[PDB]
């Protein structure tokens, strides 16, 4: 499980469950190229999205649909979704934990590397 | 102005207004004693709590209540209060702006410092 | 001014100078087109990207280039950038405020709308 | 295991390890009884500060020693700690989870609420 995704409430102190999220690849034509997907699990995780053969070196995007999230609870967002940006490289750490805490107006989001 | 204190409403994306606060400095034996007070404007910013004379070298709380903030909006929030502590002045004057961004159950604080 | 950026570096404490970034608008045939660009000040403030009249309603996406600021510093960041994606004058115009706060690892990003 | 502590570095995306911090318990007399404290773990976690037999409703304070894993890391801090000061209600859910992002000169805290 070399990749894993972490979505927190700052509103309600728990957990961000069932938020769908879309992981894009980065191709030579510089579009982005369909990679996994899902959604949240009851502890606001998501494991599984892909192996340590098929994540290479390149630059992913994690899309995160923070505004559907906030709809179902009634709360008008500002943000159309939350994107995470990064290259994937090798000489660092095996393991990438992208945390995600969201607010209506505000969200941040932190890699922690780990091996 | 060297101390200003900027509060944000991450639920409204608003400046958050009508915030209290008190400054406290830690005294020779090592108690708080009251420094200055007051409550943010429409802008969401607290300007005049002190004067580059009276804000000499030591270490100040900035005690922000943001539970009767969230509580005056209805919701009933995780923290007491957001309390800021930090060394002051050790170098020679610095002008200190403490920004605190507010949600229910998560607050964040930057300090930017400038000379 | 109905759109502002404002940067800040959360390792100096201090605003973050010199960062680049791109405003694109969602067309109608679903591609993002360049909207504005610039560079923030010494106060990390971007002023003047656009006019009332020029910012229609639409999706707008703000592109911070992050990774070029760390680089600078001699730090290897994890992002690429930093992106900032929402509806913009929905409702009829308003003042937007887009805030950035950027670790190496780790940014926050919080929308101030003013009317 | 009703109270847990999780601590990050935005700095370097990682766990923030050995990182020490002690909690209190408001008295009647209105001054800060130690409760419990530790070291975070090699995962950033602090485990086993207390017991449900023990943590009964109340004002805790959790202050968490920044100042001194900065200073391992020879980055000048802008705080002397980061504080958490919350009231345990037994309405609420059974299990406290405590985050804290840490930055040299920002850090946020979130709590995260759960059954």
């Amino acid at each position: 499980c070399p990749l894993m995704v972490k979505v927190l409430d700052a509103v309600r102190g728990s957990p961000a469950i069932n938020v769908a999220m879309h992981v894009f690849r980065k191709a030579a034509d510089d579009t982005w190229e369909p990679f996994a997907s899902g959604k949240t699990s009851e502890s606001g995780e998501l494991h599984g999205l892909t192996t340590e053969e098929e994540f290479v070196e390149g630059i992913y995007k994690v899309e995160i649909d923070t505004k559907s999230y906030w709809k179902a609870l009634g709360i008008s967002p500002f943000h159309e979704h939350a994107e995470v940006v990064f290259t994937a490289n090798d000489s660092g750490p095996r393991r990438y934990t992208i945390a995600a805490l969201l607010s209506p107006y505000s969200y941040s989001t932190t890699a922690v590397v780990t091996n």
